[PDB]
């Protein structure tokens, strides 16, 4: 049995970051990866998604050419052109992350790892065993699909995984789900010319976000040509001559349930959740604790219930973001290999961007969350809504909405929420300020940058 | 003589903001304006500049259409189309600012004000006199042009003022100056198809900015097709058959001076400085103090040397930005009309964006400024340079450069400097953090937003 200081299962965001930082501290480390380095984000996540978003963004701005004094464009978007370049870029990234490991002198173990029943924590890959005083589980998750038993034909639909295998633009797309991935997918497919529907269980998307964002994002989706099918879910999917037929039930409150057949669907995309990647880890061989969804349970230091075994990232089911897996991974490395006992990730005030159109930026508590935590008497929100001067000369419009959530007498900024042009690049700095415990006076004492959208956040009244 | 609590000379950024805030505090206020409300920013500054920048940005991104799988565009940009819409937008803004005053119950006095010799501070407009215990001078400035005596034919050139009167795209443009206005003008004219030169006295533009920015911006200008004429200045301008001939002298260090004639120039644009608007104020009638350039001298509370007379904004020659005039104006209002004796503008850590291509964002001290202030032993800078993943699929490239300047053991962030896509909307939040006295750990403790350019500022090493 080959022994290391650090065995890391999964060469994705969390695994790579943690192994690399451990190695910097002197650890003899190995990374196990059954597929491609970079994991979900690089291969079927953040990176390819962003490239597709950028493409969609081009399509959106192109509508404004004539308004800006430019001749109109020629017609045909070509999905295949961007797909090939996206693929190549992902390949470049894979090669880069492989090299990062090697130059870090981190061993790369190719294959699927599973734990053994061996007393001291030990894994097996392709018949070979490996052990370490410290084993990180960073296996991530994967897209959820409905069982055939619940929804006959569901397997005819694809997921975000399949999305990145698409070779052509689907003529007609139905996206099922109301979370950020669903929204991003629908927004991209629609902007690029797919006749797109987004099917949601209630009245708005992003219901976990601040209500202003939930409302605005749903509206902007509709304004952009995305058909939002409210209080609707899939009952069955059937293969037809032209593509797929989606039978859905719509049950709007105050109305009667009605079943509708959606014909001629080229692409049915399930975006209804992620399942952790733990099924084949043989976690039970060591009594490693999971929840009923298969998420690995950890304390605030990413410890599992078993000594010498840790978990970070999507596999733990909390804040499923690349930078979060990375930060928890690095904090863990510092704790184990720099003996910083207090080293852990603070899961409060993690910023998120949703790449809708326009993009969404959020950090901290929703207004409701603040209300519950501080008391309605101790929360004061400031908000504004405007049309960015970018649109001063266009017939097409998007809105910018901003909300600042303040708590207590000092008006501590405990939440910032926004959607609008530039909001994707706008958030990071404000997240630093919020992390620092900025009050509203801190914002107001900061001189504005004009003319930008961002200045509106430091001149709210 | 009509008496008020507050007489404000100039209905621009600083004047409007100060009068409006005074009025909120109950002041009986009047604003004198000889031309259009909104002053320089609305009429011949920030707003129209930004619209033109947005137009130029379209042109830049259009080069990337085919790379993103879109058909190429048709050819002819039409300046006249955007000019008309820009003009209309400026007209809407004028009407808005007029209305803001009226709804604030601020009297609008149309005409040119000048002080009288009357003992108690009094102004005259169109033969009528007005007085107040508090008179704000907020007259702004105007573009500098060389005297014919120094440069024969200089009056054949225009300034940024003339820029916004242009009805067509000049075929050939020469911009003289190295500051942000020069850079923005050249960048816009060039992006829109003008054969553009930018003539600078030394080797780089923006020499007052951090050296990284000065260097990068000069390079990006060249990469974008702007001819940067280094160590060059105009000796004479002559009207020719086709347009203008610009005779310039170039004196590169280590070389001999050489005179070059630039023929067929349609647009020669002077952007070599701003002169304060004080010449016809009859400041001498009250002994109001100015410098040799005509700037009104003030203390930290915007007091002139004369009791009951104040000045804010470009007329004082310090930090010539709209948000600065606004903030100094409002702080002044609070001091005078809410009796907040400590109310004043902090002129440190004012953020600036330069709308080059890509945009520049800066706040705090350059590296050299930090070095001088803290000692080279007490300054640590972090920097990075990358190509934004937006360009992962394009043949055209721009860079993103970021520098964080840290001082002392705590590594207080005393400067942030950057150029790159999205940097215009990125800066504001970081400016709030820097104002708060953020250290590098504050940045590093902030979870990244991925994939963005902005995340690079919280993961510098
Ligand atoms: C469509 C989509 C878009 C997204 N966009 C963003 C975004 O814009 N910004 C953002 O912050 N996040 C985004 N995410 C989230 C993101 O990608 C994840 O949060 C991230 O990948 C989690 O890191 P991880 O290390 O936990 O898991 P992963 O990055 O998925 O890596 C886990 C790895 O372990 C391997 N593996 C699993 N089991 C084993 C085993 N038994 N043996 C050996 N190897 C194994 C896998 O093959 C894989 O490479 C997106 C996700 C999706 C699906
Ligand atoms: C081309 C250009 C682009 C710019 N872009 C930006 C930018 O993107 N961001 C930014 O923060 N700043 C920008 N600026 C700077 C900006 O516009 C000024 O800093 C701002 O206008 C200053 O405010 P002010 O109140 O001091 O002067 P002004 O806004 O110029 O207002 C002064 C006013 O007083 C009036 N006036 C003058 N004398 C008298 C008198 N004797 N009697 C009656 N009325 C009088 C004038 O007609 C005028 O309306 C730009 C400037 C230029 C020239
Ligand atoms: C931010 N931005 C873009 C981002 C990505 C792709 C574009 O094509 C684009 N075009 C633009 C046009 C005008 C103003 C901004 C713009």
């Amino acid at each position: 049995v080959a022994s290391y200081d650090y065995l890391v299962i999964g060469g994705g965001s969390g695994g790579l970051a943690s192994a690399r930082r451990a190695a910097e501290l002197g650890a003899r480390a190995a990374v196990v990866e059954s597929h491609k380095l970079g994991g979900t984000c690089v291969n079927v996540g953040c990176v390819p998604k962003k490239v597709m978003w950028n493409t969609a963004v081009h399509s959106e701005f192109m509508h404004d050419h004539a308004d800006y004094g430019f001749p109109s464009c020629e017609g045909k978007f070509n999905w295949r052109v961007i797909k090939e370049k996206r693929d190549a870029y992902v390949s470049r990234l894979n090669a880069i992350y492989q090299n990062n490991l090697t130059k870090s002198h981190i061993e790369i173990i190719r294959g699927h790892a599973a734990f053994t029943s061996d007393p001291k924590p030990t894994i097996e890959v392709s018949g070979k065993k490996y052990t370490a005083p410290h084993i990180l589980i960073a296996t991530g998750g994967m897209p959820s699909t409905p069982h055939e038993s619940q929804i006959p034909g569901a397997s005819l639909g694809i997921t975000s995984d399949g999305f990145f295998q698409l070779e052509e633009l689907p003529g007609r797309s139905v996206i099922v789900g109301a979370g950020y991935i669903a929204v991003e997918m629908a927004g991209i497919l629609s902007a690029l010319g797919s006749k797109t529907s987004l099917m949601i269980r209630h009245d708005k998307v992003l219901r976990s976000f601040d209500s202003m964002i939930s409302t605005n994002c749903t509206e902007e989706l509709e304004n952009a040509g995305v058909e939002v099918l409210k209080f609707s879910q899939v009952k069955e999917v059937k293969k037809t001559l032209s593509g797929l037929e989606v039978s859905m039930v719509t049950a709007v409150p105050g109305r009667l349930p009605v079943m509708t057949m959606i014909p001629d669907v080229d692409c049915l995309l399930w975006a209804i959740g992620r399942v952790p990647n733990t099924k084949d880890l043989s976690l039970n061989k060591l009594g490693i604790q999971t929840d009923d969804k298969g998420h690995i349970i950890v304390d605030e230091f990413q410890n599992t219930n078993v000594k010498g075994i840790y978990a970070v990232g999507d596999v733990c089911g909390k804040a499923l973001l690349t930078p979060v897996a990375i930060a928890a991974g690095r904090k863990l490395a510092h704790r184990l290999f720099e003996y910083k006992e207090d080293s852990k990730l603070d899961y409060n005030n993690i910023p998120t961007v949703v790449f809708s159109h326009p993009p969404i930026g959020t950090v901290g508590l929703t207004e409701d969350e603040a209300i519950h935590k501080y008391g309605i008497e101790n929360v004061k929100t400031y908000s504004t809504s405007f049309t960015p001067m970018y649109h001063a000369v266009t017939k097409r419009k998007t809105k910018c909405v901003m909300k600042m959530v303040c708590a207590n007498k000092e008006e501590k900024v405990v939440g910032i929420h926004m959607q609008g042009l530039g909001c994707d690049e706008m958030l990071q700095g404000f997240a630093v300020a919020v992390k620092m415990g900025a009050t509203k006076a801190d914002f107001d004492n900061t001189v504005a940058i004009h003319p930008t959208s961002s200045e509106e956040l430091v001149t709210l009244r």
